């Protein structure tokens, strides 16, 4: 291979220009499925890829594993491969009571709580999604009947303390993160993760594209728990619609 | 007054959801013309008002003065009057080699390199435009047959920026200027819209633009209404 | 003109050093009339200026605009022509309850709540007026019997959130400023304003002199309102005030 | 599961207050085979754990995957589940010239060059290892016959150190990696007890090192029970 | 004792509202024996103290040991024990070429370069002398015929400035020294009065001095009871 | 002397290479009299140094005063002079419940809430004390008998403010340090001093070995109060633990 995780060539990519990157690499077959030809090209720790084909042209889809450290060595070296527009394809929970489960995220930037992006960005930099990916997110959530929100996402390195849960072995939240969540929802953020803020800022200030759409799982602050399909439909339509938005994106 | 520094009243925007604000008065008189019912409101300090109509909605134009603390004024005050929608236009040098003079540039979100917008939201905040108002912008540019680049604005304090710019020319930053970092933020923490355009009028390398940038912020409101 | 925004050559100035400084262009003709021989010079933006004369030199009158990005720009072009002592007079809020409406505030230094005063030097250096001016003012001050209170201001770059004002679209404060009156209330800091630590410590970093008064014209700690000339008297005495200051300066 | 991300239960642990955390499963399966009764419990995208026993006590051998984010996953979901103890064991290059390859590092503490750490404690505090620990991993270490060095570790976010090498260099530190300040951190201001140690791979200038170490790993946690 | 450290009750300083503060125990007894009925108090640790007297009032005399943190203990307990102003002398270098050895410097406020100040205020807040002790200070220098110059001094944790010299000469600064950014913070923010001056023994380029001064001190803290 | 302060000159030492750095001079004699040949070599200022002997070998006892500009003061000094390792003695006051008169503390690391640690390395480097410093400290303490805590120390500034001590002239706290001392007791910190933070980083940083033992005199959180004995018999053993760790450094 001539990339240090991946194990990928160049000509394994086929002269792919663009990759979905979902978290979570369970997530990589099913997603190629959608396209045509669906070829798994390696395997490798969290990041597993695979190839396939959108109206004759080459996509990739790779995961990214958890957290920046590990997006960040997945982006640069499919960025060396060729890759120049990345689409960000998740489940995860809101932090608005309006939010519902079933809906869906676009996200047009990220409150930078990481410290990956750190190292491609001085903090004052916006973790800015680009304009073309986005538009492509809107608009095949649309086509598909989606009930859609867009805009900020809360990127955190850590899903506990920096998500300001209490659940946890500690029950302690450290001072920068106590009240924090109010705060985020007073601002209109929509929900957390942890990938965004490394995805976006790497690629907005390196001269490559970049989109996150996200499909709405769980609420925290709705007392209803998700149905059964706590996540199944919904992972189908996310999937459905970054698909449709890579076709726009070709 | 309703307000401590504008000068304005409820009644006085007739209903109106919307404002340009761009930074002077001249730019404010100029935009209202290009709208039905010009009237001009009051003017006060930096704040120069005036009331106009889209499609028989009321509209507001009002002139936000120099940097991010008087533009923080300007939309604090005329959201109390029940402003929900900011657009911004300025005119603005470019820092990239590809960009011409006459084009338009829409921004989707602007380095924070302000004092102000730390009043409104932590450093890690993105100062992020409102999607709808970047949307309409990028659709009236292309109506009118503008050359369009839509991205990252540098905003700063300095009329002299820095106290960077190679760092930020080789981020992809496309321009200069003191005022969206500020707006940006206020409005995208608070539950307001906003949305950023201008039109560029010196580079290197490489009112005609002023004019045309003030026709897609006033067909941008349009869409927007 | 051979500056950018004031539209003012230096022979305008006619040899002044010395340039009163207020905020608001229609305070300027008001504080020029006090002196000699007034004579309007120009008008741009917010940016309104007049000269005269005291005591056979000429003087400069001009307005700043509000907040420091606009401040920064009208004292360095003055600077540019030849100014070398500033005088700040404005009218201000105070937030202690022992200083009452009509009293005169000196600021022997401010505290840097702004971000334009950060191009000029590093946030440790200090937003201190110079002595001349200082004593100069609170001399002018005593000489009409003035009730006079001498210290430090809070300079923000915003009128709202960061004078902690929750009478706002929002209602909300961010973090940073959460509490935060109740802390310089409790340091002994006298009033709110918006400029002075732009002036203060470019002045004081660039071989430059300024000092600063303001008439008390409301107190958001007292409940009694101020009276109908909740400014007038008050604004007339702190003119007076500054006039007499910069002649003691000249 | 009783856990988010691990796909763990308490039983699953049968009563285990230890557990040894390096990044990648193939890793996990070679510390396993060392100890007793191994048996591998969960495999859930970066988080394979297996339980085995020293001296009749159940421990847990569980991956991290890349950087401080997993890592807090892991750990807290760990603690959650009933291990007081943490041991990581990695391989690392160094950066000093008098480290050999195929030498043992023993962090005492580290630079904390990383952003999880900040979500457990303010930059002022010390991503300090646990004394006992420390001291049970310089002990496994010399009953081995490895060449011992005791010391700092710089942490960093990226497999590119940096966005400071040459300072880190002058300053004494031994050697890069990605994991250990947010161990660290989030351990001792928790109150658990954790401890670093690596085998050098690399170095300017000058598997039987990984396997040295995994087997240090090991006897020290079983010094720890 | 009433206080943790100084070894002093109330009783003891007679009704003294101010205090002189130098950094050592010499200095102390050389600015006593300028005034009347001078007498040794206590010395602990750092910390020496006598009472004197200026015009039938007590006037305090205390050592403040080396830098912002045993300075900031000695001026809080002072404070406790009921002293309201306090007046710091020293003896420094210049950094100004205009600058003549023997000069007097009165410090109108300090860059904040130490630690200990932002124990009181956060950096935002100036490190300002008061206004009427600044002014006592250079009237009294004006009354003994001292070249006296007004201004700024930076002031730093250590002995070895930076760890941006060149940019303060640059800025103005007077003068370098360790103590007057916490006294003054310290005082400046809790409703105490505090003013600081210092005879410049050395500068490039180009006991009389420190004997001038004291002399100084004492006149001025004459004016300010 | 070859040094600014301490009034010693290389040979004053004898070749010693480490030293024992108590805060208060009066401790020095008392400390230097449990070894061989007590000599008092100096007295300036805060810095009281004595000279002896521990099974042949020469050793320095030496105060560093209160705070770490003078500690840093005395250590760089010390160092010129040849001083490889450095072991600090104090008594010192708990913020545990747990923790108990008489007990003593070793530290591996102290919170860096100071400023002259940053002369000598960046924040994000910690302030850790020498394993071989620390073993022999643990290990003597636990030969005379000892209840030791080995732990996180907090080394502040200030004695009062950066303590959250509010029983002072203005009962007030800034707000970086309110609710400070719950936070650092929740994160298991033992004690808070003055010292430790620069002494720590500036060995750490310069290839010294420093570390630090304390007796427990005295615990806020306990409402008992201190024996007569408050400190006596607790700073004579914790003297024993440092002359005995000493012994295994030579």
């Amino acid at each position: 291979s001539d990339v240090f995780h991946l194990g990928l060539t160049k000509n394994d990519l086929q002269g792919a220009q663009l990759a979905i990157v979902p978290g979570d690499p369970e997530r990589v077959e099913k997603i190629a499925a959608l396209m045509d030809k669906p070829v798994k090209l390696a395997s490798h720790r969290e990041f597993t890829s695979w190839r396939a084909e959108l109206d004759g042209k080459a996509v990739i889809v790779c995961s990214t594993g958890i957290g920046g450290p590990s997006t960040s060595i997945a982006v640069e070296e499919l960025a060396q491969l060729g890759i120049r527009t990345f689409l960000r394809i998740g489940t995860t929970g809101a932090i608005q009571p309006h939010i519902n489960v079933g809906d869906v995220l676009v996200t047009t930037a990220s409150v930078r709580l990481d410290g990956a992006s750190l190292h491609f960005a001085p903090m004052e930099f916006p973790a800015v999604a680009d304009f073309a990916c986005t538009t492509a997110l809107v608009e095949a959530a649309k086509s598909i009947g989606a009930t859609t929100h867009v805009g900020v996402t809360a990127s955190s390195d850590t899903f506990y303390p920096g998500q300001e849960r209490y659940d946890t072995y500690s029950g302690r939240v450290v001072r920068r993160f106590k009240g924090s969540m109010e705060e985020w929802q007073a601002m209109g953020v929509m929900n957390y993760e942890m990938e965004s803020a490394t995805l976006l800022t790497m690629c907005a200030s390196q001269g490559l594209r970049a989109g996150m759409v996200a499909g709405v799982i769980v609420n925290r602050t709705q007392q209803e728990i998700p149905n059964a399909e706590t996540m199944k439909q919904t992972e189908s339509h996310a999937v459905k619609i970054v698909v449709e938005a890579a076709r726009r994106l070709l």
